[PDB]
């Protein structure tokens, strides 16, 4: 579900569960009526965005501060996320 | 995928296509990458609502004036929307 491209850099499915997303990067990412990454991104960011208006999403878990940047957006779902690991 | 509940008010599902959604109501709507009509409505407001903050969306098609607002969401997908017309 994730994969490292360059130095704390990753490409995610927008479909991680949430659970998979924090064993994975050792965080405790969670929001209400949320399941998956792009579900926890979506209502942080509150729009569709898209790669012309690609939205930024900044938090901070566990002592790590993540950027997530949308890298893919189909029928307002956003099915591919950019991780940047501090 | 489209219920009528009350005169001029249906409840559709968000994975109505919108070729499908179009037939039903005798519309014309059509968004760049978006594919049903859960997609336009979120391309349309830019927002993840709940049922808290609602969002509505009003569109006119084919003569039609279209109130869009979100029934029911479930990890930041709208997969209920009550649409009211004219």
């Amino acid at each position: 579900q994730s994969r490292e491209i360059a130095d704390n850099t990753y490409i995610v499915l927008g479909t991680m569960t949430l659970n998979d997303f924090n064993e994975y990067f050792e965080t405790d990412l969670e929001s209400d009526n949320v399941d998956t990454i792009a579900g926890f991104y979506l209502t942080g960011v509150g729009t569709i965005p898209s790669q012309e208006e690609k939205e930024h999403f900044e938090v901070e878990s566990n002592g790590k501060h993540l950027e997530l940047i949308n890298d893919k957006v189909k029928d307002g779902r956003v099915t591919k996320l950019k991780i940047l690991v501090s």
